[PDB]
């Protein structure tokens, strides 16, 4: 239904998912110099150790590396976090060329792309039940520049043939998303949304100041990859992402 073509896209959104209009919609433009330093914050937590992944799926609209959240083993907490998230998936969001490609931008800056690491709050059980909830998810963005290459990307790209059309999956086990965090995690947060359909209002964003940087040859294989599915005219996979959203009442807090 749904999608990001010029009849389908973020403009259209609304029709089917009014919430689209809301108070609290995602993603934003990060003013860093309106943005206010808040001493409460304390240091995140990101506990991926014990992480555990098991496959890599194109969805038509990007692909999701999906972990076993059956326990709690990969878990976010700290930062202006209650509780404990734990990783349901990541995936990522991208452009045609380097220019664009982030969902997020700072100070109107837009990036290559946007990793979503995406969590759902324990206290509600399960990932269906934590999105009807205004603190049910907690997502990890951290922003991709081009440059040098990320060695703990690679594995991801190179499994990218084996799922290029709409409904592929592959096995994917033993990938640690460690190695896809830039040093240091200062952030900034506030509260938002799903950035695609449902677009539910149930998200603690927490945004990382730090980008990696990847290579232009590791983006480019992104970008090989198809929106449709097998033996359907070819349309590549590419600006999956939604362009900033009204901040409305909302302020954003930095952790720096
Ligand atoms: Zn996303």
């Amino acid at each position: 239904h749904w999608g990001y073509g010029k009849h389908n896209g973020p403009e259209h959104w609304h029709k089917d998912f009014p919430i689209a209009k809301g108070e609290r919609q995602s993603p934003v433009d990060i003013d860093t110099h309106t943005a206010k330093y808040d001493p409460s914050l304390k240091p995140l937590s990101v506990s991926y150790d014990q992480a555990t992944s098991l496959r890599i799926l194109n969805n038509g609209h990007a692909f999701n590396v999906e972990f076993d959240d059956s326990q709690d083993k990969a878990v976010l907490k700290g930062g202006p976090l209650d509780g404990t998230y734990r990783l349901i998936q990541f995936h990522f969001h991208w452009g045609s060329l380097d220019g664009q490609g982030s969902e997020h931008t700072v100070d109107k800056k837009k990036y290559a792309a946007e990793l979503h690491l995406v969590h759902w709050n324990t206290k509600y059980g399960d990932f269906g039940k934590a999105v009807q909830q205004p603190d049910g998810l907690a997502v990890l963005g951290i922003f991709l520049k081009v440059g040098s290459a990320k060695p703990g990307l690679q594995k991801v790209v190179d499994v990218l043939d084996s799922i290029k059309t709409k409904g592929k999956s592959a096995d994917f086990t033993n990938f640690d998303p460690r190695g896809l965090l830039p040093e240091s995690l200062d952030y900034w947060t506030y509260p938002g949304s799903l950035t695609t359909p449902p677009l539910l209002e149930c998200v603690t964003w927490i945004v990382l100041k730090e980008p990696i940087s990847v290579s232009s040859e590791q983006v480019l294989k992104f970008r090989k990859l198809n929106f449709n599915g097998e033996g359907e005219p070819e349309e590549l996979m590419v600006d999956n992402w939604r362009p900033a959203q009204p901040l409305k009442n909302r302020q954003i807090k930095a952790s720096f």
